[PDB]
């Protein structure tokens, strides 16, 4: 009925897994009757729901958001921050989901301002996208460099502890 | 008469609304054969993009675009699925969106190089979502360019006229160039 095919060791696939985990943690919560996709693994992302097939990250993402009726939660619509969320995720996608050292410095500066990258209330699609893109550089740097970006480090641990669930395959940092 | 239960609200003189109008024209021209058996939305011109279908409301370009693509079952055609080009189409449209639908002199040079040997930006077969996005984004700078400058991007100029004369239809409100 519902099958999400993902790619091992792929940031875009990590994003979709963390979106499902966000939906469970934030939107569905204790409603045990809600169905989630079966996850399978191949060389390209695709998603089949009923007789509809979606391919690649963004088409699949918008389909999932529609199915779970969670656009407002993921794009902070109630805060008037839809455009801000879009700006960030399209920028990161256009950058091939890569954050260089200067990008990390700027993200760390942004996270002094608020608890999340865009929202002042709760995690959004931008935090999900950035969590998966920060994972590699953060996991590869030592303690001193992590505390040089202490606002990223704190934010990352907070997302790890509050959103990561059954679908995410990224291991805890340390 | 009955009120419409399928309504697309768009913005005059807005590139993102022009994209949606051209998507509807593509659906009519490329996707649906007997357009009279297919329902199209009522189009309203207001200050924000939205789409209402029964009890569902979609707001802004990408939510509305994907809802339209879903209703008209035209993902394969718009994203060149039969060529294995969905990811390539996504790469372009989200690059342009991140650039707020603006092209610099350098982006024009690269697009002109890409179209040297190609009829379309991504597809080797027919227009795709990428041609639609780029057509609407290059309209203004091309329209303001003198002829001497358009021939310097002759591949863009040829591609643009070809999209204009093959896809632009009843929903598009942009004035045709070179008439």
């Amino acid at each position: 009925m519902c099958v999400l095919t993902l790619v091992q060791d792929d940031v875009k696939s990590d994003i979709l897994k963390l979106v499902l985990d966000f939906i469970k943690a934030v939107v569905v919560k204790d409603d045990e009757k809600v169905a989630f996709p079966e996850v399978r693994h191949e060389k390209k992302i695709s998603f089949q729901y009923k007789d509809k097939q979606y391919k690649e990250l963004f088409c699949t993402l918008y389909a999932i958001i529609d199915i779970y009726d969670c656009y407002n939660e993921l794009f902070n619509e109630d805060e008037g921050k839809v455009s801000e969320n879009e700006e960030f995720i399209f920028h990161l996608a256009s950058d091939k989901f890569k954050l260089k050292q200067l990008d990390m410095k700027h993200l760390n500066d942004l996270l002094c301002e608020k608890s999340y990258i865009v929202s002042n209330r709760h995690a959004s699609i931008v935090d999900i996208f950035y969590f998966c893109s920060v994972y590699k550089p953060l996991s590869e740097m030592p303690a001193k460099e992590r505390v040089e970006i202490s606002h990223i480090y704190r934010w990352f641990l907070h997302i790890q502890e509050t959103l990561v669930g059954k679908f995410t395959t990224l291991k805890k940092l340390e």
